[PDB]
């Protein structure tokens, strides 16, 4: 065994956190005062092989903007443990209580993380395939990074990637454009009052959802630009980046604060 092997009396599973039929997720402490998550297999539901696949994974991709590996116990009872964020998901975070206080400035800034994150997986040549509001973590002081939680998004997948397969970074684009709708509107859902096939008929015609109340033009604008037909159109995470890092100096300098935004 290796480097991140720990013992299993070095872990105290506290607080049950989320359970879907493959396993749980509690917060824990890992040695002393070491908040943490910590992920576990049900048994009989999938290959030890295939589940430790995932920590196989995050040891090879490490960044300040996707979710850290802490350890990894490799016998069973099998457990994957990463760094613990204190305020959940983006998704359950803009919905909230807390979800009206974000404005404008704090919701770019998330979106800058976010797309620092997914520049550093698009300089690793990795891909997402899942990028959405659900699969952002969020800790203290608004910090995000990029997760995946393993669960249809077709109303966060690129026209190329639904219905062809032809998943790329270029399509984990297409979904940043959808993850910043989900900024902007407080966590709604993407295409209101769409379903499933009419959502992938519509955008096949050329349909793209409208700017959002109150939101710049110039961020409607990157969207569009995110949602362009041609993947090779598409912006790079690392120009995606640098123009949310920007915004209020470069793009919206006159900027005022509103009812929403
Ligand atoms: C199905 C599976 C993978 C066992 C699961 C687990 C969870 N929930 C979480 O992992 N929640 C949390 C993870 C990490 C830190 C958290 C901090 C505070 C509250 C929840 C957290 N899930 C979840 C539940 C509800 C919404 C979202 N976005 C994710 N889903
Ligand atoms: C590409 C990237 C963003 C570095 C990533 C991260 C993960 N794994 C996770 O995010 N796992 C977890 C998500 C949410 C809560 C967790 C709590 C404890 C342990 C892992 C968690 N990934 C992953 C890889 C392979 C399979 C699965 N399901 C997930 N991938």
């Amino acid at each position: 065994k290796d480097a991140w092997e720990i013992p299993r009396e070095s872990l105290r599973l506290e607080v049950k956190l989320g359970q879907g039929c493959f396993g749980e997720v509690w917060m824990g402490t890992w040695n002393g005062t070491t908040r943490v998550a910590i992920k576990t297999l049900k048994p009989g539901t999938m290959s030890p092989e295939a589940f430790l696949q995932e920590a196989q994974v995050m040891k090879k991709l490490r960044h300040e903007k996707l979710v850290q590996l802490y350890a990894v116990v490799s016998e069973e009872p099998i457990y994957i443990v990463t760094e613990y964020m204190s305020k959940g998901c983006l998704l359950d975070f803009l919905k909230g209580e807390m979800g009206k206080y974000l404005r404008l400035p704090q919701l770019v800034d998330m979106a800058a993380q976010i797309a620092s994150g997914m520049a550093y997986v698009e300089r690793m040549n990795y891909v997402h395939r899942d990028l959405r509001a659900a699969n952002i973590l969020v800790g203290e002081n608004l910090v995000c990074k990029v997760a995946d939680f393993g669960l249809f998004p077709i109303k966060w997948t690129a026209p190329e990637a639904a219905l062809y397969g032809r998943f790329t970074i270029k399509s984990d684009v297409w979904s940043f454009g959808i993850l910043l709708t989900e900024l902007t509107t407080k966590g709604r859902v993407p295409y209101p009052g769409m379903v499933n096939r009419e959502v992938l008929d519509q955008v096949e015609r050329g349909y793209r959802m409208p700017c959002p109340p109150e939101c710049p033009e110039s961020l409607h604008d990157l969207m569009c630009q995110c949602w362009r037909k041609d993947p090779e159109e598409r912006p790079t995470f690392e120009y995606l980046q640098a123009f949310l890092e920007d915004y209020f100096t470069s793009t919206e300098p006159q900027y005022q604060p509103g009812e929403n935004l």
